[PDB]
């Protein structure tokens, strides 16, 4: 099978404030729909969804990736790695009903754009141009990331998507948000005490916090801290590694780095696969609601 090439198509005649529109619309509704998930919003399953479906790219044949938005489709709905993502998507509908032009991949990703952004992250530069693709595109399950495994299997995991040792840790810092939950994942408990606000305590928590290798009510093994925190064995396998505890090191003590690295992989991680045209626009950077004085 020859390697696809996905180049971007910008929506006709869409430009920038087209999309700010939309990023304004799941602005919005973050806001509103606030008491989800005992208040954290939908914020933290917004970036998984954007994460998730980008994830499953393979540079080797450039199967999968956020291109397509394949994740419409039953088998990587269904896909169990992908257990309690439903919530993001329902969340996303009624987007995509006021904006239908705007395609699954662009929705799926600007979603990730937007919750971060509005958690107070870094803002991430974000690009148009992916076009929703046939259900026989949609990738086998099997290609997200496994949570009770060491160093070695993350950094081999992320070769795949061509990720490096700091590209791995500035993602990984994604858990500064939400929580895991034993009914999707077999885990549960959150990273750090601020589950909707992108900070970096991930990284402080991991350093800071007395850690015990306990056995949650699923029978697995997490990383559990008296202060009410969690941390899976990847998140802690972080600490173990002596090339990742540099990184982490680095990211918990200084914000702003962390900031301008996991923007850098996070849009990386969001446009693998995809071919952008010289003619094609420039990343646009949203403002947020906030900087709208919305
Ligand atoms: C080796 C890598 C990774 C593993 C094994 C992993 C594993 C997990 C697990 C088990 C959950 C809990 C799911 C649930 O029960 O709801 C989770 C949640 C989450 N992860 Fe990861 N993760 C990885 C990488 C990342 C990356 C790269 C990002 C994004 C840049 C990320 C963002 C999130 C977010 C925001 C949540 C919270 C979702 C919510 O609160 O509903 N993760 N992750
Ligand atoms: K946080």
């Amino acid at each position: 099978t020859t390697p696809l090439v996905h180049v971007a198509s910008v929506e006709k005649g869409r430009s920038y404030e087209d999309f700010q529109k939309v990023y304004n619309a799941i602005a919005l509704k973050l806001r509103e729909d606030d008491e989800y998930d005992n208040y954290i919003g939908y914020g933290p399953v917004l970036v998984r969804l954007a994460w998730h479906t980008s994830g499953t790219w393979d540079k080797h044949d450039n199967t999968g990736g956020s291109y397509g938005g394949t994740y419409r489709f039953k088998k990587e709905f269904n896909d169990p790695s992908n257990a309690g993502l439903q919530n993001g998507f329902k969340f996303l509908e009624p987007i995509h009903k006021e904006f239908p032009w705007i395609s699954s991949g662009d929705l799926f990703s600007l979603g990730g754009v937007t919750a971060v952004q509005e958690m107070q992250g870094p803002k991430i530069p974000w690009r148009c141009g992916r076009v929703d693709t046939p259900e026989d595109t949609t990738p086998d399950n099997g290609r997200l990331p496994d949570a009770d495994k060491d160093a070695d299997y993350v950094r081999t995991f992320f070769q795949r998507l061509n990720m490096n040792d700091r590209e791995v840790v500035a993602l990984m810092g994604a858990h500064t948000l939400g929580k895991t939950h034993l009914k999707n994942s077999g885990y549960e408990g959150p990273w750090d005490a601020t589950n909707n606000v992108f900070d970096n305590s991930f990284y402080l928590n991991l350093l800071n916090e007395d850690w015990k290798l306990e056995k949650n009510d699923a029978n697995n093994e997490q990383w559990d801290s008296k202060s009410g925190y969690m941390m899976l064995p990847t998140d802690y396998s972080l600490i173990q590694d002596p090339k990742y505890l540099s990184i982490v090191k680095e990211y918990a003590n200084d914000q702003d780095k962390f900031f301008k690295d996991f923007s850098k992989a996070f849009e990386k991680l969001l446009e693998n696969g995809i071919t952008f045209p010289k003619d094609a626009p420039s990343p646009f950077i949203f403002k947020t609601l906030e900087e709208q004085g919305l």
